[PDB]
C-alpha cells in the first residue's frame, strides 16, 4: 500500500539516512511494494539466516550431519557469544550452532559454521549458485559490520534478499526438513523484539532476523501472516543514521505497523 511507503519516506527523514524495504508475496514471488530496491545495504547479522542456509544445503547433499560436534578454542571467542562462551568444555553441535546463530545472533557460533563450509567466500559461492548473484559476505565476525560508506563487502539488495529468502524458505533449492528447521530457528528469534514483533497482532506467525552494524545500521528480514501462517516477505535495511538504537528501533516499528494496517 502507498501509504507503507510514505511511512518508509518518513523513516528516511527522520533517521536521515537511506532506507531500503520490500514486501513480497511468499507464494507469487511477486513485489508488492518497493523502496530503493536496487541499492546496497550491509546485511549485518541477517545474513546468518543465510549461512544456515548453506549449511542445510550440505546436510542434504549428506556432506553435512546436524548432530556432528564441533569443540572449539578460546581464542575463535568474539564479542558477543552468549550461548558459545558457555560450551567450550562440551562444545556444540552444528544444529546447536545454527540455533545460536539465528536465535540469538551469537558471532562465535556463526564464524565456527563460516569455517564448515570453507569462509565467506563460499557462502558467496552458495548465493550465485542459488540465482543470487550479488549478496556477497566477505569478512568474518565483527569485522563484516563495518558499514563503510560506499563499501559494497558484505552486502546485499533488498530486493535480491527478499527472493534470497523466499527461496530458502519455500524454495525446492533445500528439502522440506532442512526449509523447516530454517524456519523454526527464525520464529524462535529471541533479540528481535523491538522491531517488527513489536507491532505484531497476538496470533500472527512471524519468523525473522534482525541486524545491527557500525555507523547507524539497522535491519531485518521476515516472513509473516495472519492466522499463524507466513504469507509475505518483508525486508528492511537503513545505514547512514546518527539516530540512538532507540530511534532506529522505533523507525523499523513504524514501517512495521503500517505494513500490518495496510495489509
Amino acid at each position: 500500500h502507498p501509504e507503507t511507503l510514505v511511512k518508509v519516506k518518513d523513516a528516511e527523514d527522520q533517521l536521515g539516512a537511506r532506507v531500503g524495504y520490500i514486501e513480497l508475496d511468499l507464494n507469487s514471488g511477486k513485489i508488492l511494494e518497493s523502496f530503493r530496491p536496487e541499492e546496497r545495504f550491509p546485511m549485518m547479522s541477517t545474513f546468518k539466516v543465510l549461512l544456515c542456509g548453506a549449511v542445510l544445503s550440505r546436510v542434504d547433499a549428506g556432506q553435512e550431519q546436524l548432530g556432528r560436534r564441533i569443540h572449539y578454542s578460546q581464542n575463535d571467542l568474539v564479542e558477543y557469544s552468549p550461548v558459545t562462551e558457555k560450551h567450550l568444555t562440551d562444545g556444540m553441535t552444528v544444529r546447536e550452532l545454527c540455533s545460536a546463530a539465528i536465535t540469538m545472533s551469537d558471532n562465535t557460533a556463526a564464524n565456527l559454521l563460516l569455517t564448515t563450509i570453507g569462509g565467506p567466500k563460499e557462502l558467496t559461492a552458495f548465493l550465485h549458485n542459488m540465482g543470487d548473484h550479488v549478496t556477497r559476505l566477505d569478512r568474518w565476525e565483527p569485522e563484516l559490520n563495518e558499514a563503510i560508506p560506499n563499501d559494497e563487502r558484505d552486502t546485499t539488495m533488498p530486493a535480491a534478499m527478499a527472493t534470497t529468502l523466499r527461496k530458502l524458505l519455500t524454495g525446492e533449492l533445500l528439502t522440506l526438513a532442512s526449509r523447516q528447521q530454517l524456519i523454526d530457528w527464525m520464529e524462535a528469534d529471541k533479540v528481535a523484539g523491538p522491531l517488527l514483533r513489536s507491532a505484531l497482532p497476538a496470533g500472527w506467525f512471524i519468523a525473522d532476523k534482525s541486524g545491527a552494524g557500525e555507523r547507524g545500521s539497522r535491519g531485518i528480514i521476515a516472513a509473516l501472516g495472519p492466522d499463524g501462517k507466513p504469507s509475505r516477505i518483508v525486508v528492511i535495511y537503513t545505514t547512514g543514521s546518527q539516530a540512538t538504537m532507540d530511534e532506529r528501533n522505533r523507525q523499523i516499528a513504524e514501517i512495521g505497523a503500517s505494513l500490518i494496517k495496510h495489509w
